[PDB]
């Protein structure tokens, strides 16, 4: 009936560089026409921080609006597990609705990245698929990327992080190319960014036999 | 507000086969404790049916009662695509709630299968990893799984489909072995089950190169 709160984590590739600027995202929806004004409050572990910004309003195709506020959010701070509550207020709810975000919880545990080459059934196709593996992982949180010649590769998709008997994670990564690339050589490779790898980085490398 | 109704589909494995006893189930939750009357009606293809199988009560502890009705299917008419619609009736409810499943229209597409085994820098480990590509396939129903000598293999896990490029999915399902085992030369094979594969089974296997 009312209004609704979504919290958002930020994404695995941003908590891990300074590079990069990862953010939490309290969106609402749901909220009203007759009253549209929507106040957020942030709190990191209970204290207060006051950066989030909130932008404009994003009428959709159904009579509501939807609200959307970015707190940024120090890496460290994420990485070490901290608390990041929204509390959002509006008319048309009796009560501030809030909600809670943190990384998961536990020891951080380093994948194990190995590549296999495409299986000697598909060489009979004008494309083949290179796997990348990792397992072993913990928290679910990563990023996996291709690239040749330093340059990224457009074609794969990866798999979503599966739990695995041990209570660690698992995934896989296909990366599709022209059977020609293969056949001539080219070095192709698998990038993966988790925070329990050394500089949250590692990269393992494939090529024909 | 009061009554939810929810729908779920048969398993994969079980419109594949003659051998098994494919269902649809439609779940309605959050029934007004005062009047505990929920009134199923069933419909295929639009055309009301009667062979639906209703059982009582399962109030979950909330103070509200939880009613499950159970319709067979025909193996043909699910994978001829054919619409099943649960109509929950309720005196709490103005009009009466409707909810539709069916198999993802599209045309079905048969999955190839590739057996791919462990990495070479994984051989160093006690457990391996043996791996299994399967892709190509529509719809995304498909089931998986592992067995060596005539036996169903224990500790595997396999990932969700996922949409790959082209408008099929893919997916890797990943068994776990002694080294040892994969060393003495056993024979282990992935099962894949799907409408688009010839008498919906086909099996590949896997050893020591
Ligand atoms: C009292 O409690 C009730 C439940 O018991 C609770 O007891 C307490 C004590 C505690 O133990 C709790 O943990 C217990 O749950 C409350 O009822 C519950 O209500 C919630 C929603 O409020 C229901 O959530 C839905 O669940 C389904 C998945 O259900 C399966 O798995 C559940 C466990 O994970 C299980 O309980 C169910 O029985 C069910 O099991 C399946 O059963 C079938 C048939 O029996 C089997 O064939 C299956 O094998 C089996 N599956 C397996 C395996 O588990 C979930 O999928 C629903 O999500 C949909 O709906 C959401 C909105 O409601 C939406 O957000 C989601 O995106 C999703 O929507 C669909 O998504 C896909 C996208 O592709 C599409 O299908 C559609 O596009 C989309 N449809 C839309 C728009 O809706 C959903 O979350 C919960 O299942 C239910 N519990 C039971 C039991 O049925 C009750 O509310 C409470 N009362 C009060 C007053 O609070
Ligand atoms: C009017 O329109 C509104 C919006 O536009 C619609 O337009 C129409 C034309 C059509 O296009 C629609 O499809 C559009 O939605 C409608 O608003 C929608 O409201 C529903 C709730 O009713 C929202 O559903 C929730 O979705 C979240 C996930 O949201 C992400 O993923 C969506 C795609 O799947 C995406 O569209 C969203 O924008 C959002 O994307 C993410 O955004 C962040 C922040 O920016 C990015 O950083 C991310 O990268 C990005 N993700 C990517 C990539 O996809 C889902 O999580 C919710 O499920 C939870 O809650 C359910 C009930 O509330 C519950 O049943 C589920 O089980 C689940 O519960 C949680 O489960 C997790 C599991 O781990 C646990 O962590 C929690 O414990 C548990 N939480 C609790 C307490 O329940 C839910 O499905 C929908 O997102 C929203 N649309 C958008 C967009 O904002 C409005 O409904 C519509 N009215 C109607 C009916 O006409």
């Amino acid at each position: 009936g009312g209004p609704s709160v979504f919290l958002f984590p930020p994404k695995p590739k941003d908590t891990l560089y300074i590079t990069r600027e990862p953010e939490v995202t309290c969106v609402v929806v749901d909220v009203s026409h007759e009253d549209p004004e929507v106040k957020f409050n942030w709190y990191v572990d209970g204290v207060e921080v006051h950066n989030a910004k909130t932008k404009p309003r994003e009428e959709q195709y159904n009579s509501t609006y939807r609200v959307v506020s970015v707190l940024t959010v120090l890496h460290q701070d994420w990485l070490n597990g901290k608390e990041y509550k929204c509390k959002v207020s509006n008319k048309a709810l009796p009560a501030p609705i809030e909600k809670t975000i943190s990384k998961a919880k536990g020891q951080p545990r380093e994948p194990q990245v190995y590549t296999l080459p495409p299986s000697r059934d598909e060489l009979t196709k004008n494309q083949v698929s290179l796997t990348c593996l990792v397992k072993g992982f913990y928290p679910s949180d990563i990023a996996v990327e291709w690239e040749s010649n330093g340059q990224p590769e457009n074609n794969y998709k990866t798999t979503p992080p599966v739990l695995d008997s041990d209570g660690s994670f698992f995934l896989y990564s296909k990366l599709t190319v022209d059977k020609s690339r293969w056949q001539q050589g080219n070095v192709f490779s698998c990038s993966v960014m988790h925070e329990a790898l050394h500089n949250h980085y590692t990269q393992k490398s494939l090529s024909l036999s």
